[PDB]
């Protein structure tokens, strides 16, 4: 298709530019890269949301170490709040997966 275009641009009468197999092969070159670069990104992102949430189980427990130790009223609100924070987490990680599915095609057309 772009062939095609450069057809059609060169019959409408406009400055035409040659396509060779070298623009093929960058285009490959970018989209490997832009693939790569972005899966890694993202699963890296991924794996650190996991790690998070880890280190939010641990820090569960910690607190409830801290509870077991006039400073000691926050505990109800802190797990009010974690407890959203990790049905957050779970619903970013649900469309962390549609957008793993769907990144090819974005790749390929960016």
């Amino acid at each position: 298709t772009l062939h095609q275009a450069n057809a059609r641009l060169a019959k409408r009468g406009g400055r035409t530019m040659a396509i060779t197999p070298r623009h093929y092969l960058d285009f490959i070159n970018h989209y490997a890269n832009l693939f790569h670069e972005k899966r890694s990104e993202l699963e890296e992102q991924q794996m650190h949301l996991n790690v998070g949430l880890r280190k939010i189980k641990e820090t569960v427990d910690q607190v409830e170490e801290l509870r077991r130790d006039a400073k000691v009223n926050r505990s109800t609100a802190l797990l009010k709040s974690l407890s959203a924070e990790r049905e957050r987490w779970e619903k970013t990680s649900e469309t962390f997966k549609n957008q793993m599915s769907t990144i090819a095609g974005d790749c390929l057309l960016s």
